[PDB]
């Protein structure tokens, strides 16, 4: 599924992302735009063998199992493919664990370089 901006914002809000660990909703929508272009099916391979999956490009090194990343962990206890679903529940729940780990949203490289320090509110402007 490729989400619309406001559609995604409302889904994210429903699952408790607005102000989660102090990050306003516009930060999350911003990150998803530049991580995946709002597409739940996005995948990107990294140089070390691991792969990033879903709207928030969660990495198979630590967070999910894809059966081809040897010596990796599965801290969200899910198949990586579950992160490619039209239903973003699993993505959201795993992201809650990541942003809680000490590093905040800096774990998302595109957020740090393209969203941090900017007017993130603009990403939910117009939405009901
Ligand atoms: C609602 C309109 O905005 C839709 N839009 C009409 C044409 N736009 C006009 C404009 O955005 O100023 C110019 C191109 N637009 C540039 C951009 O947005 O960054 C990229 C494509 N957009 C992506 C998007 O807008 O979500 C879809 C089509
Ligand atoms: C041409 C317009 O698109 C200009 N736009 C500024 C005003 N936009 C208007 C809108 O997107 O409706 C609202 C904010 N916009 C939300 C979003 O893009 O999803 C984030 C910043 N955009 C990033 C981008 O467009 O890729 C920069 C250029
Ligand atoms: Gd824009």
């Amino acid at each position: 599924k490729v989400f619309g901006r406001c559609e995604l914002a409302a889904a994210m809000k429903r699952h408790g992302l607005d102000n989660y660990r102090g990050y306003s909703l516009g930060n999350w929508v911003c990150a998803a735009k530049f991580e995946s272009n709002f597409n739940t099916q996005a995948t990107n391979r990294n140089t070390d063998g691991s792969t990033d999956y879903g709207i928030l490009q969660i990495n198979s090194r630590w967070w999910c199992n894809d059966g081809r990343t040897p010596g990796s962990r599965n801290l969200c206890n899910i198949p990586c493919s579950a992160l490619l679903s039209s239903d973003i529940t699993a993505s959201v729940n795993c992201a809650k664990k990541i942003v809680s780990d000490g590093n905040g949203m800096n774990a998302w490289v595109a957020w740090r370089n393209r969203c941090k320090g900017t007017d993130v509110q603009a990403w939910i402007r117009g939405c009901r």
